[PDB]
DNA sequence: TCAGACTTCTCCAC
DNA sequence: TCTGACTCCTGTGG
DNA sequence: AGGAGTCAGA
DNA sequence: AGAAGTCTGA
């Protein structure tokens, strides 16, 4: 539980309300009790060029990693421990993707309970939903609807 | 002068460097000293459907406007003196962006003396195509060899 | 003349 | 099984 | 920006 | 994001 500057945390707030991206998604997984597993991510992009500032980003922040994609670079944060930490102390401070945050951190606040019982995974499903609404939502295909349907076995 | 706050700018830095822009045009201007105008700006850019956020500038900056360009919402400032004034609170938080911001207040700073002889004014032409190389230039026209091509025929 | 108020354009960086 | 590191793609919003 | 995938070690 | 412009009034 690595403790954050303000100073850094409303800097960062400030960048990822402008080209940061707080995802939730569902992804088919046939090894997982309810054919579909669920992905937590905390995305920043920026172009190659200035990859550097990403990597700045991963000793400030401690935990994440890098990715390289042609002309585009983005620090990625999927673990879960950090994330909910991280996200508490960034949340306070978001003024566009502040509602998306909150979100995220109820379902990671209620991860393990949703493993349980199947209308109590449809519930975080239909959280997941209120995510992808408040974003840009376009190449989005597995949804709570879907997972209604197999779940119907 | 008006005085902002570090919460407000240490957020404001971290959009600028993200969505925000900072920009030193020189444009032409038949009707002027030396055939051209500068105009320096700074703007961020913002989808319409969350105007309300550039709202808050104009209402937070004290000054500004913000206007539309089909589903694209612009907050720009081209006011010089209310300009250097923000520029120069904004710039010790901008990570991406002040190199091209201290090269703004720099330009200001020389503007009255730059409409006295034309090689002080094609130097801070000069000035003006730094701020442009550090920024992601794509459909720059005007430069300082555009002036100074027009000033060598006279 | 001039300087601030308003709009149009276009690609790549999200 | 279940988590995280890793790549790829699309379409506007900068 | 917002997703869609894949794969291996644990 | 980063330019290109027009149009008023003082
Ligand atoms: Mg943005
Ligand atoms: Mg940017
Ligand atoms: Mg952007």
């Amino acid at each position: 539980n690595t403790k954050y500057n303000k100073e850094f945390l409303l800097y960062l707030a400030g960048f990822v309300d402008s080209d940061g991206s707080i995802i939730a998604q569902i992804k088919p997984n046939q090894s997982v009790k309810f054919k579909h597993r669920l992905q937590l991510t905390f995305d920043v992009t920026q172009k190659t060029q200035r990859r550097w500032f990403l990597d700045k980003l991963v000793d400030e922040i401690g935990v994440g990693y890098v990715a390289d994609s042609g002309s585009v670079s983005k620090y990625r944060l999927s673990e879960i421990k950090p994330l909910h930490n991280f996200l508490t102390q960034l949340q306070p401070f978001l003024k566009l993707k502040q509602k998306q945050a909150n979100l995220v951190l109820k379902i990671i606040e209620q991860l393990p309970s949703a493993k349980e019982s199947p209308d109590k995974f449809l519930e975080v499903c239909t959280w997941v939903d209120q995510i992808a609404a408040l974003n840009d939502s376009k190449t989005r295909k597995t949804t709570s609807e879907t997972v209604r349907a197999v779940l119907d076995s």
